[PDB]
Formats: structure tokens, sequence, C-alpha cells
């Protein structure tokens, strides 16, 4: 025995689904990408729908060239951190795009969204604070809680009420940062971060919110959900991710306090890291600024999501919710058997979605989660659509 | 008072010496970077002798060739997790890549080497178990500690003694991780791994050696101080980085343990992430393909390791090692002010350096850090001397 012997449950668990034939979602290589939403996967053209490149930004031929040229004009790599050598014009350039997309005073880039949420949450918050976060939290989220050594308070998923409840039992003084997320990825519902922030400020809690899963899409700005939710001056910090609708690698905090600057000093996971490739800043700069005007695309993109999640459930699939919240969409399945034969029949038809499992959802509940992508042309939803239909009749989800 | 009062002490520390108007080390931007050995800061073209392109491969034409090739063909990011639909061909190449170079079964990419560090350590290492390691180790390995649940045993550093003593009261069937680096870059000498391979064997822990600070230049195939040190056979996990001799950004761990590849299902760091972009595995393939082959680079390396080592001795400054050790050379100082003003000396004579500080290093120790990169020329060293003899006077560190 040593110190993978507790993962032999697991792979034998792994060994025994995979000895019935069936595909393998951990095995799923995309061997050439055509455009942000087809590539070929074992041979096949598929359409992808399980991708987190909601602006279709991958290839822009602006960013494209702006990656380009910083590979000739500042090579592969910078070879140190941030607070040493590693800061070139590039990525003080990428933080202003940041003031200018958030309107923010400051902005701090990450080598990584896991690296922003696990250094913010683990800085800010100490011995004697108190952590307040959804249940539900993104992983990174947990792991900063987790790296810190501040009291975790869980609230009831999507509950105000048990927030409230919550906040009211924790001591007076003691330091509080609730932590929420404007888009709940699993089944694409928003928060209620109106009145989230508000029970949040009444009890003298400070407010970091995730706004990886709606930029450039919700909004005026294209902000997130907390500036479509009017609650942008009550918020201290917001934290983000380049690999999403911005298209590279990357995580960032943007915030108006006026200590902000001090978590360079500080913050380990910036610190002790090497900053991005000039590529990277340069791509992720060209992109963010491109989206704070992308008005098109933002506009194809909930018309593509409102169209697949009404044709979803008109023919008889039950969702993870009554409307179109943002561009994830979640298909609700109660047996496994069924869930992996309409994943696979849907993949072998050519479309791709995501799958989640227990115990990362509740006990007998099973997901195929589709994200739409503002280049789905109105063609290939209809397409998509027709798949769901066959594949489904197929495994007997539908009549 | 918030959650960012806790850090007045230091604002107001950095205030108060900025106040005197010395130079911000905190505030250096590349402005412009020529070569790998050159960069524009505040107008001044300088010599760049703190960062860690070990061997000049950021402004490899095959290199940029690959990282351009790879944006025309797979786009700016993948958008989205390895385990879902993040890991394109170039992934896996990357990988292979990695297996060649260290002769291994498996090779798992990590988005950064902070995350390769903090996901191998908090992974394998639960409760129950124990990690053993220098009490200066890098503080991602620190991370991982902190945000795994092990019991955690901290022997003095570079003590073969102190390991042996610690390992030994711990439980007999308790689980142990020993964690070593081959290079310590504080003062940049190296660690007597065969020593602590063989103490770390004979109490059954498992050992993960960190091989960031000398890849390429350390062993019959350049794998690190391990591989020279002939304990090739008994280190279980080797973990590195791609943002130093690699040049570009992301990290990794190498293995032969036959259930490795599970840590892709269970790792956090490594599946709550997006995977690298297109243009970073490429380039960063093809750069750890020519390392495999760098002997002429490796060569100047060491020959300008050497001449800087000896030529800085020999003028009258005092170094962290008594021999050139690795690619970092470290200048002793015992005041501050003489410190800031060397420091500043040299850049403002073209020549930058990087600094370390109390409490990063013991209290009354304040060190110039110098990183030799093989792209160096004999010229460029012979200038780089002539500058430390310079300011040195002027300063008044030697005669
Ligand atoms: C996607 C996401 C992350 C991780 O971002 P990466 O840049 O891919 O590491 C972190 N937190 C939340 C809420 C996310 O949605
Ligand atoms: C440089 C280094 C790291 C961090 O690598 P990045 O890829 O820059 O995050 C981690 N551990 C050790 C020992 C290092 O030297």
């Amino acid at each position: 025995a040593d110190l993978l012997s507790k993962f032999d449950p697991l792979i034998a668990e792994r060994e025994a689904l995979l000895a019935t034939g069936v595909r393998d979602p951990y095995a799923i290589v995309m061997d050439k990408v055509l455009s942000p939403t087809e590539a070929m996967i074992n041979g096949r053209k598929t359409i992808l729908l399980g991708t987190y490149n909601y602006m279709g930004m991958t290839f822009d031929p602006d960013v494209i060239a702006a990656g380009k040229q910083a590979l000739d004009e500042f090579g592969s790599g910078t070879t140190g951190s941030r607070v040493l050598n590693g800061t070139y014009q590039g990525h003080k350039a990428c933080e202003d795009a940041l003031k200018e997309f958030y309107g923010t005073e400051h902005a701090i880039v990450f080598s990584t969204g896991y690296q922003a949420n696990l250094g913010m949450i683990s800085t800010l918050a100490g011995k004697g604070d108190y952590i307040i976060l959804d249940a539900d939290s993104h992983a990174s989220i947990y792991d900063g809680c987790w790296l810190g050594d501040a009291e975790i308070v869980r609230f009831r998923h999507n509950s105000v009420e048990d927030l409230d409840k919550r906040l009211g039992r924790l001591p007076a003084e003691a330091g509080k940062l609730v932590v929420l997320e404007g888009v709940y990825s699993m089944m694409g519902d928003i928060a209620p971060l109106q009145e989230m922030v508000a029970v949040s400020k009444k009890h003298g809690a400070m407010i970091l919110v995730d706004e990886a899963h709606g930029m450039g899409f919700f909004g005026e700005h294209g902000r997130g959900v907390f500036e479509e939710a009017g609650v942008e001056a009550d918020v201290d910090f917001v934290v983000g991710t380049f690999s999403k609708s911005v298209g590279t690698v990357g995580g960032f905090c943007v915030s108006n306090h006026p200590k902000f600057e001090v978590l360079r000093l500080v913050c380990r996971p910036y610190v002790f890291t090497a900053s991005l490739p000039p590529s990277v800043v340069a791509t992720a700069a060209t992109s963010i600024r491109k989206l704070m005007h992308a008005g098109d695309k933002r506009a194809h993109l909930w018309k593509n999501s409102r169209r697949l999640h009404q044709g979803l459930r008109d023919m008889g699939y039950k969702l993870g919710t009554e409307t179109a919240q943002s561009a994830i969409i979640a298909v609700i399945l109660t047996d496994m058997a069924q869930a992996v034969a309409l994943w696979q029949g849907l993949l072998e038809a050519g479309l791709y979605v995501n799958t989640a499992r227990p115990p990362a959802t509740p006990a007998g509940m099973f997901l195929l989660r589709c994200s739409l992508c503002a280049e789905h042309s109105d063609e290939q939803v209809e397409q998509i659509l027709g798949m769901f239909e066959s594949a489904g009749r197929a495994t007997g989800v539908i009549p």
C-alpha cells in the first residue's frame, strides 16, 4: 500500500464502467478544431456544445494577430514572477483593459482564474474571519477557503433567507467575506445578487462576486450578473477568468478599494508563480477590448440560448431552469444508463456536450450540460435540436 | 476597519521606504524586450540578469514558429478543463514530450508550476498521512501542505541528519511524502539528494522532487539534480515548470507509478481550471524537445555561471556558495541601505538583478540574486563584471 492506494475503489469502479465498452468522458481529445463550434473527435466531425467559448473569441482574427505579434516582439514567455522581472508592458496594458471593461480603479491579473479565487479568498480572510458561501460554490472558491484559516459558513443553495439567517448569528466584530457567483454553472441559473448583496451589506460583510460565466453578456457594459442586478457600487471585489468569454488563459480580480494594490505584495498565488506569456496577455487584452463592443455576438448568444432552451423543453426534456437564465442549459435525467446512452448517442451523431454525475450533482440526478456559443449559427441550433430529438427517442428519454 | 486593514503596517512601511526616493523593486516594467538578455526599463537599455530563462528558449525560432502555427490552427485558447472539452492534440503531444524528456511512463501537465505543487501535494497526502519538507521549501510546496489535511513535518534546512531523525519518529503505517527541491533558489546551492533519497526510502516514504531550477543543465539527459545525483530509480514523482528553462507557462508532474493517471480525475488544481492555450502547449512541446539536445546551451550556461561566480568573488564580493553550484549566484550584503544602493546603482548603469530581503531571507541578510542565461555572451559576462565592479566601489561594498 502507498499514497495512491486510497484511489483503488475509484480505479476499480472506473475499470468496471469501461469494461462494458461505453465511451469514456475523460478521454475526449480534440484532434483538430475547425472553428469555435466544430472539432474532429475520434475521426468524426462534431458540433461543440460543451465549451465556455461564449463569445466565440478563440478564432477572432484580431485576437490571433495580436498573439502572433506578441510572440515576435516579446518571446514565448516572461520567465519570472510579476513582482520580479515578469511584468512586461503587455501585463500592465491587460490590467488597463480590465479597468476600462469593469470601470474600476484597480485590476490584478493572475495566471489562472483558479489562482485568482484561491489567492483572493485565502488572503482576504484570516484567523478569526468568516467566509460565507453558497453550498454549491465552485471548487476553486472552496479551495480558497480550505487553504486559508478562516471560519467557513455554508448557506443553502440560492437561499437569500438562509444567507441572512446565517450571517446574523456570526460575531459582530469578526471580519466577514461573502463569496457569491453570478451564474451557478451546474444548472446555469443566476443568483439573486440584488437581494444577497443587500443582505450582505446589512451585516457589514465585504462582498466578492465571481463573474466568470456572464462576461460580455450580462449588464449594460457586459460586466456580469452583478451589473445587471444593479449592485455594482456595493460589491467590493469581482473575480473573473480569461479562459471563457475572453478565450485564452488567466484570472483577475477588479476593485475600487484604495488599498487593493497591496495584494500584489502578499497574495501568494500571485507572487509565487510566473506571469503569463506575452502572447496570452496580448490576446486577452485584445479580446477584452472587443468584448466591450460585442453587441452583435451578445444578442446572438442570447437568441441561441433561448431557442435551444425552448426547443429542448418543447420536445419533452426536463431542464434545470424554467427559462434560459444564462448560456448554460442543463438537461436532467434520472437513470445513469439512460444518461450515458444519450450522451454517447449524441457524440456518435456528431454532438459534444458535457455531463455531470453524483457526487458532483445530488444523489439520483444526472445532467447533460449544454453551453451556447455566440458563433453557433441559427442552422446549427436547429441541427442540435434535431440531434437531441433523434437520440432522445432512440434512448426512450422522450416520446 | 475591513479585511485589508491588516496590511496597514506593510502599506505604511512601504510608503516610508518610497518617500526616501529609492527605486521600487516591485515597479519594474519591461517596456520592450530586445532579446533573452536585454530589455528597455524606464527608458534605459538594460542587461537582464534576473530571469529564469536559463536556456534562452524564449526567442528560439522553432519555438516561436510553433506558437504562431498553433494560434492559426487551434485558436487563442481551449475554453475548457482537461477533463471535459479542453484536451487537444497539443496537450497530449506535450505530455508525450515530457515522457520522452524524463524517460517516464506518465506525464500530467498543469496550467502552472504553482498548481502542479499545490495539486500533487494536496492530493497525494490526506488525513493521517505526513508531508516531510525542508523548512525553507518554496511557497507553492507550503501552500500544497496548507491546502491538504496531512500532518506537516519540517526538517532543518539542508540537514540529512535532521530529516532522518524526524522520519524515524513518525508512525510506521502512516503514509509519508518527502518533498525535496534539487536546487535551493535563494542561494543557488544544491540539495544532497543522494543522501536524502536514501534516508527517505529507508523509512518507506514516497519521494517527490521539484526540478524547476535545473532543467536542461543537470544530469546526463538534463532531467535535474536528482538525475545528476543518481537517484532517478528511487524518486516516485518529479514536479517541474514550463516557465523557466522551457520559456512559457505551465507545470507538470512525471512518474512511472502505474496508478498515476488516476490523478487526472481527482486532483482539484488540475480538474477545476482551463487547460493551457494551444500556443502554450505547442511552444512548450517544441522547447522541451530541443532541450533534450541542447548540449551547447548547457555548456555555455555553466561557463557563464562559473565565470561570473569566480569574477565576483575575486573582486571582493561575498557569495552564497564557495563555487558555482547552479545558474543562480547570490551576493550577500549585511546592510539594507548598501543593498538598495548597489541594486539601484546596477540598475541605473544598465544591469537588472533580483533582490531578496527579510523575512524571505534570514534576519540581517540581504541578497542580490543573479541568474545566468545560456544566451549571455562571453562579452556580456565581462560587461556584467565591469558593472558590479564600478557600482560596488561607488557604494563601498568592495575596495
Ligand atoms: C471557470 C471558473 C474558475 C476557473 O477559471 P480558470 O481560469 O479556468 O482557472 C474559477 N471560478 C469560477 C466561478 C469559474 O467559473
Ligand atoms: C518556480 C517554481 C514554482 C512555480 O512555477 P510556475 O510555473 O512559475 O508557477 C513552483 N515550485 C518551485 C520549486 C519553483 O521553483
